């Protein structure tokens, strides 16, 4: 009846109904399991916990993320998350509504085929569609032209679109993502003696990162400043009441997005990737993409990231070029919002893969681009 | 009611109404189509763009010119251009006005027959006439005697007229035209490392040529000068803000009109062709044609071309002969203007091919020269 | 009222009024027609040009002479010339004045009968008379005795008159005339590589002949001189500014009047014809004719022709005989002048053929010699 | 020892030995030069090619004909052709044999004088003679009376001979020749869209003309037929395997010999020129020339030309006159054959210009007509 | 003493001595540098590795190619490669032997001038010459006529030569080359989940391409076959012992040479470019070029490419034309071999730029084409 929109990406699950201005179900893509003993199954015990349950009880659980780098690697756990979203968080049977799913570009074909098969079997979704997240992000901004940098937990990617036409030959993807920045911060923090090694401890570091990290406009000057000034230090109170101090780790962590070499990658920084996607585009496109760089995804939420990219692109770009970065307060939910918009359009109504079409065509139908 | 005048030649379309001192609809003879993907037809997308639309959106389009060397080669695209001129640019139904068309001399008979059939079927023009462009150019100058050198995008041609009588046995045509000079410049520029290989890039080179090229009065001295002096270099800013420098390419390009051998042709230069057309004319005609060389067409707009031909013809001509070149600021539109003049004459009123005459006589009527 | 006098002979038309000391209308007997295309009659075009118009526009016209060897061969064109003389050059209606016409002797009777009928029908001349050109030439000289050699464009002829009495049994006519000398020069000039083959080119050769040719007093010595000396060469500038050099062709052309064998004729030279006309005359006449050789007509204008004949006749004549050649600066117009004189005489007033006499007698009246 | 006979005329060179029934060396009068680049002279490259070499390699060469309208215009290239004939094709040193050359009538005197000087200097021919081509053509036919129409590549000419006596006052020459018919066909063919503009392309058109063109007996009926019937169309396969269709161009091309006005000439057609040469001849000659019209030269090879002239002359001629055209299968070589015959005669032995006579008399000896 | 021949093109360096039947030094044009840390310079560590060293140690190195699209972009690294070739691989001082270098056509003039300056300064080569690679490739085949398609790592180009004469106006160049096919395969392979993103991983993909890819004769049928048959799949073992399966990626990669649109280019496929170069050549050249299509360069080594072009050209060509493709087992080394042949010729001995000529003339001497 009303399409469900479900941006079930790496790290965080975001779902709600088409026409909503926000997801209704927002929770971690985590399936947790008891760590210290077996499960006393003759008692009212559980074998696994999902999302918020997994976080509240994390002190006794091993926590796994079924999606790594945008790819579902653990299908049994992924079914548990989808089940939880439909029955515990949104509380809507899948048989009642068509579902719009999202995916990062350049993923294995099998990822879509298996995801489609599940939505058409364990759940029985009347019809479905898998959209590219960057495309949806541009719909959310309202622009028809620009280069969407969708930077999430598992994948960072760039998809240029010109006046509504996709430019598929200039799509770029990096593995560097929020998950790595978090892993890097766990490493950086050992320098001050704070050792976070368990999975629950990883979640604490994720929370530290979200509250304290920022992008330095000038990395070297910020380092020099941190070296002598206590003004860049902030405290954080841990779940058990202990207090720790975070100093230059606050900007050394997100700096890796500009300098991937900090964690051993050959990858270009996010401003170089954006620039290169622009340079692979036709010369008569480039000026419009320079003026329309659209950021979305959770890692774009670091304070100052939009200004740091404005500076870095301007440095690489011609001096007479207009450089503009669009970075709304809604970025974290931009892909979901774009999904809500797309699902409600009258043209998107005719491009749903229906159950009947799926049964006759088989899994390859998921790669249909008839639009 | 009022004849339409439409010089729809190679490269650029020029149309307006008889009695106007200028075309109202001036746009490229280009039909563009999306290059990087198919067309998402369930969305508000287009399959093709025409003229100005094709130029504004050229960064994602393959651009084709339906007319090559004065010959329509792509009739489906030609119908789209004519449609665009009548309905989008002039916004006048063809059923309301007779139409004057133009053509280069020595074209295949089929070109006129097909063009006539379309004007009498897809559009339903009450009456029409196809004029030779060089003849119209002479009408625009106001002279009754002279040798019109009409040099456009696809054809360069010479048509001598003496005191109102055509001299059809001395008509000359070259394939060398503005399109080749542009193609040559794309090649010349690789010497400085600027590689223009796509169709949109061809349009950039065309713009470079129009703004920076000129005819050297003395080619060899201009080359020697360019070799040591920066004074002949000019910059050009590209659509993406990058800047390039053009040096002796500024005069090596148009020099090909005087030296066709630069692109491999056996053709005589434009001053030799003009001279030879004069020499094939009766000895008692020659002195009047020498004194009345009329230039028209877009490639005659290169700065200094009139002076270079004045020098070259004078060198070939008898020393006691008056050599004079007429080259108005309106040359680019001379053929169109001549069409406006002809269409408004009371004698040209009786020589229109009407729909009824066409239906009874068939396509061969287009070759009628009853005047 | 005042008789018109019209020596409309081969090549050149000369007309004016009786009592005038010169023609007022002097123009070529040429009717020209467009050569390269048909006539665009819906435009302000002409089908034919006459006299001076034909010469000014000759580069695009085929030029015909209606009179060949003194005989009108093209009557339609002849009417156009007469029309032009009366209405465009003299601008006098034929109905207002009687007309004196001239004719070469020994012409077909039909030539006079048709000429008379036209003057009495297309034009309505009140009265007319056809005179022999040689007789008029003698009137112009003022002599009553002598042998008039009238040498024009189409006919060369000799008419002896003794003390006012004609001697009709000694009249001689040659076809060799200025037209042949001109045709011969066109042939001679191919030796230096100057090929004149079109009708307009014939007119150029005629002009070359008129300006450069002369009669050698001693042909063989002049040839021997030309063989080693550049002093006999003269340049001529052509209508298109090209320059050519004429050498011994300057005297080889007019020599044909003394040696007709140069063009294949059996005819005697002009000095032999003059001599023979004298020898056919009575022995008591001969001495007076020898002393009164009167030259007239355009070909007598070659410099030195009077001296060459003085020498040639003296060589054929008895050594005790007085040989005298009369050759006025007015020779070109002598026949016309004689016509002016005759038309003004009181005795010539009573010998006009009137319209009434013509209508009653018919065309044979033109042969009336009642004097 | 044995005279060489060399009809080195416009277009095609024909040479062999006196007494032969055919030339041994037959090749185009063409000197070709590389077109697209300079010559890499340090490599085994050539600067120019002659005759067959020029044709085989024509795709990269500019091809020039040293003889235009029967006149040698390029003496350096003419020496190369003569050299090639003597040393590469016949392989006979000029010092060993006297040489008989031919020439069109009414050529510049300088043409013979320069040709003679070369044969007496660059080559050292023991003795030579220059014959008129039409005279030789009559010898080849075996007749002593008739009017030889020699129609080649550069000159069309008529030379009447009566019972062995030449009639030099009735010799006519036209510029219209095979070269113009070929140039006209290149123009006609643009009507079907086949544009031949390079020199090698001219050679293709020449080949098309030779294989497909014919003379219509009734031009107007043949045009009417071509208008509705495919039976007059023939295909031609081009050097690159492409195929073109030639329709009424097959007879419109050679028709120009009967209607020179098709290419802008005032010239009479070939049947009118033949007729006029007859009419300039004595009335007691005319009947024998009418019965002996002899055709020779390559343009007389068009199928049906003899029948078309039979019809046209008969139409102009008196109805009781016998009209006969002689047109042997050997016409193409008739002049050469006549040269072989003349060179072998015992009387022609005493009229050779020897080297000694030349050195003492100088170049003017070439005009000797002592026979 | 013995010229060195060095085809130091994009991707792979090939060098040896003139007269050798093969290069002696064959190694990648790669300069590698440590990736994960700085260089511990107080220890026996290196800052950079070249060629084979760079490949053996690639797991810790960033690898750069100094030549992109045939253009040297990194001159410091290029000097390191040249140094390595002369001193480590061939072990011959440059001062002892003249050197023959090669270059792709239509490169920036600066590329030759800088390359020449280095060979004349950092190394001190007695004399040098820069040859076009396609020309050398034709020498290697032994043919004097044909169209050399040299398809390497950075440039694909077509150079027609006719009977030893170059045809410089029909030279075509594409950017599409082996480097792009490799980049495309890295992208295609993400579909099966194999993500290759680092530079060393690029080298693995290059190796996969070289061992498994082929050209489908019928692309569509090969795709249809791959869709149902495991017979087109091949395994590949990775450096760490893991095994991957490559399916239709085996022919989708090289297909881009026939369909450049697969990677977003407007370029014509290689069979269309070859065809168009032929069509720009003179009609009398075309048949010989069709019969002599010569392939060279590493990308021509894909199995089946010669047969695919035979089919594609035949489809575009006239049906009566002979189409022949020459594709020797030595193609990979054809340019080098041609260099060995040229360097050993006695004519090429006189066209070397010597040190003295260079010092006096300056860098512009490198553009000398005196041959
Ligand atoms: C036999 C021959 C050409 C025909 C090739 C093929 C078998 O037939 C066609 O395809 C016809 C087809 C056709 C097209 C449209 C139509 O309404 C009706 C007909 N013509 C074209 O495209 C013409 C177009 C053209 C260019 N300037 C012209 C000048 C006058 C007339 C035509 C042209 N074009 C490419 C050629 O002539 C080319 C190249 C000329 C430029 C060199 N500087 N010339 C040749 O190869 C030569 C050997 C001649
Ligand atoms: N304020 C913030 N600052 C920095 N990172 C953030 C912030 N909020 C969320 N993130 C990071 O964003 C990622 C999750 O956001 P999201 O883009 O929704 O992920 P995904 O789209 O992969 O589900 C995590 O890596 C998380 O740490
Ligand atoms: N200022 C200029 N200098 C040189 N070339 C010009 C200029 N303006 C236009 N042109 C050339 O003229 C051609 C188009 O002019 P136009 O004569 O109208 O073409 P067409 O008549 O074929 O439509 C193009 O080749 C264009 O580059
Ligand atoms: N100065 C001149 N020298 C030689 N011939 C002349 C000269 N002037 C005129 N003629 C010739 O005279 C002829 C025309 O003179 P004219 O006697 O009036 O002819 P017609 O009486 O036949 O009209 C032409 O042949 C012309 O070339
Ligand atoms: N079969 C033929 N049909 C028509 N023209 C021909 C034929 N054969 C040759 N020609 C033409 O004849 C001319 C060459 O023949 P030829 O008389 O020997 O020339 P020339 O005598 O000037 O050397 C060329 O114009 C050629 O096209
Ligand atoms: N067997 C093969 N199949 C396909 N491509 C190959 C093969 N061998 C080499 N190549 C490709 O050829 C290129 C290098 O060959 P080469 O022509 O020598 O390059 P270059 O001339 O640019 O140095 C690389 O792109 C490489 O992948
Ligand atoms: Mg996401
Ligand atoms: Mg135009
Ligand atoms: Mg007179
Ligand atoms: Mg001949
Ligand atoms: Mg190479």
């Amino acid at each position: 009846t009303t399409a469900l929109v479900c941006d079930n990406g790496s790290g965080l699950v975001k779902a709600g109904f088409a026409g909503d201005d926000a997801p209704r179900a927002v929770f971690p893509s985590i399936v947790g399991r008891p760590r210290h003993q077996g499960v006393m199954v003759g008692m009212g015990q559980k074998d696994s916990y999902v999302g918020d349950e997994a976080q509240s009880k994390r002190g006794i659980l091993t926590l796994k993320y079924p999606i790594e780098h945008g790819i579902i690697t653990n299908w049994d756990d992924m079914e548990k998350i989808w089940h939880h979203t439909f029955y515990n968080e949104l509380r809507v049977a899948p048989e009642e509504h068509p579902t719009l799913l999202t995916e990062a570009p350049l993923n294995p074909k099998a990822n879509r085929e298996k995801m489609t098969q599940i939505m058409f079997e364990t759940f029985n979704v009347p019809a479905m569609y898998v959209a590219i997240q960057a495309v949806l992000s541009l719909y959310a901004s309202g622009r028809t032209t620009g280069i969407v940098l969708d930077s999430g937990d598992g994948v960072t990617h760039n998809v240029p679109i010109y006046e509504g036409y996709a430019l598929p030959h200039a799509i770029m993807r990096l593995d560097l993502a929020g998950r790595d920045l978090t892993d890097y911060l766990m490493k950086i923090l050992t320098e001050r003696g704070y050792s976070f090694v368990t999975t629950a401890e990883r979640e604490i570091v994720r929370d530290i990162k979200e509250k304290l990290c920022y992008v330095a406009l000038d990395f070297e000057n910020e380092m020099a400043t941190a070296a002598s000034s206590s003004s860049l230090e902030k405290s954080y109170e841990l779940p058990d009441g202990q207090v720790i101090t975070i100093g230059n780790e606050r900007f050394r962590c997100p700096e890796t997005l500009f300098q991937p070499s900090f964690i051993g990658m050959e990858s270009a920084g996010i401003h170089e990737t954006t620039y290169n996607s622009i340079m692979k585009c036709d010369i008569d496109i480039r000026k419009d993409l320079y003026a329309n760089n659209v950021m979305s995804g959770g890692t774009t939420m670091y304070p100052g990231i939009a200004d740091r990219m404005q500076k870095e692109i301007t440095a690489l770009a011609p001096s007479t070029m207009k450089i503009k970065i669009i970075a709304p307060p809604e970025r974290k939910y931009s892909v979901w919002i774009g999904g809500s918009i797309l699902a409600s359009l009258s043209t998107f109504q005719q491009m749903w893969i229906t159950k009947q079409e799926y049964d006759e065509a088989g899994p390859s139908i998921v790669h249909r681009k008839c639009f």
